[PDB]
């Protein structure tokens, strides 16, 4: 619907896709807590900082999708459609992320950067030098893609293959299209894991089959698949639109472009701003309420689904001073972008990598690149968890 009072922003509709922030900060001030009737049923909207950061850390708000459910049916059904982290709650989650994180290590991420730059000066090479070019695809949406493919040790001959894939579930629409790609990835990555079995290598998927804890515990296939199939979703999409909506800052703003360039090593703390200003991930995975919960006044019952507005509350007055404005120089201090608590972005470190990678080398390749459209000719997804553009047209310019 939309919101009311004073003047109504729409939500989730019409208007909001372009410039969700006026409705945002709306919400904030006037509806914190708010039953929002979607295509896909009830959830809850929470908009306001200090909620939002107290939600992530509160057990009451669960990743159980049971809590839904009546008691006497809870037993019959599994806790998860399929065994990922972050539809899992404590143990179980603990002990996964405990055993994955034995592999998927901030160093290793750390190690990718000589790969990760191979990548970005690839792409900027095949893009034209004279004229105008749609830098999602072209460049975009085929960064963390082929980071990921480097990441699982995919081989070459099947990466593009992969990229195209994958593309398919950031695409809009297609229902059918985005479940049958599921399928030959899940189907792909299944069949990769028995190849790195037999023959193993330096690359994460054959590190994660050989890990071990303390008491001899392991990794079976479902884990295994599940994590393949979670790195690839939730590590793709929401880096490709970091790199989007960076760049899109950046043009949009002459003055702090100009701070970036004329100081190239701000770039680290330029994607903190990014990430802060135009949040990827506008909204937070759902979760649902194992007992009421009270939010400004306001009590979600038991049973309800909710969701975080990260894009929202990283805009609150409350918590950053001149919210609205772009500043790179400025200091994070508690961005719920990446979340907040046990579910906290396991990828943190390789997103902020490719956040400075992409949006630095970029700049420094292509000083003179413009916008090719107005910002109100822009076209973005519409989609609940993701703010994001299909496309940016861009001029290059000369040199
Ligand atoms: C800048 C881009 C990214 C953003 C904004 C982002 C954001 C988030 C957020 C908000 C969560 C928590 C979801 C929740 O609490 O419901 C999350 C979880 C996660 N992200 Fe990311 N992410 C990004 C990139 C990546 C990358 C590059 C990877 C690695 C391939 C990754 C892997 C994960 C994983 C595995 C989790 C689940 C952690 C857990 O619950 O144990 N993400 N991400």
């Amino acid at each position: 619907l939309t919101t009311t009072g004073t003047e109504q922003h729409d939500l989730f509709s019409g208007t909001f896709w372009q410039n969700p922030h006026p409705a945002y900060a709306a919400l904030r001030a006037e509806d914190p807590v708010r039953k929002l009737a979607l295509p896909d049923g009830p959830v809850w909207l929470l908009t306001r900082y200090a909620d939002v950061r107290e939600a992530f850390v509160d057990p009451r708000l669960s990743k159980d999708w049971r809590h839904t459910l009546p008691e006497d049916q809870r037993a019959d059904m599994p806790a998860t459609p399929t065994p990922m982290m972050i539809l899992m709650d404590p143990p179980d989650h603990t002990r996964l992320r405990k055993l994955v994180g034995r592999s998927f290590t901030v160093r290793r991420m750390n190690e990718l950067e000589p790969r990760i730059t191979e990548i970005a000066d690839g792409l900027l090479a095949g893009l034209p030098t004279d004229g105008p070019v749609d830098l999602m695809r072209e460049y975009a949406f085929q960064i963390p893609v082929q980071v990921i493919c480097e990441l699982l040790g995919v081989p070459a001959e099947d990466r593009d293959d992969f990229s195209a894939w994958s593309s398919v579930l950031v695409d809009d629409s297609p229902a059918d299209d985005k479940n049958a790609a599921m399928g030959k990835l899940h189907g792909y990555l299944s069949d990769l894991l028995e190849r790195k079995r037999t023959e193993p290598d330096d690359a994460l998927l054959s590190s994660l089959l050989a890990v071990s804890d303390e008491d001899g515990d392991r990794l079976s296939q479902e884990e295994l698949v599940a994590m393949a199939m979670l790195l690839l979703i939730a590590g793709h999409e929401t880096t490709v639109n970091l790199i989007g909506n960076g760049v899109l800052a950046l043009l949009t703003h002459p003055d702090q472009r100009k701070l970036l360039a004329e100081d190239p090593s701000l770039i680290s703390s330029a994607v903190e701003e990014f990430l802060r200003f135009d949040s990827p991930v506008s909204q937070a995975p759902i979760r649902f309420t194992a007992e009421d919960v009270t939010y400004s006044g306001v009590t979600i019952p038991a049973g309800e689904m909710v969701m975080l507005g990260l894009a929202a509350a990283n805009r609150d007055a409350d918590w950053m001073p001149e919210p609205d404005r772009l500043d790179i120089t400025r200091d994070a201090s508690g961005g719920v972008f990446f979340g907040h608590g046990i579910h906290f972005c396991m990828g943190a470190q390789l997103a902020r990598l490719e956040g400075r990678v992409a949006i630095g080398r970029l700049f420094a390749d292509r000083p003179e690149l413009a916008l090719a459209v107005g910002l109100d000719e822009l076209v973005y997804r519409e989609s609940t968890l993701v703010r994001g553009l299909s496309r940016m047209p861009v001029t290059m310019g000369p040199r």
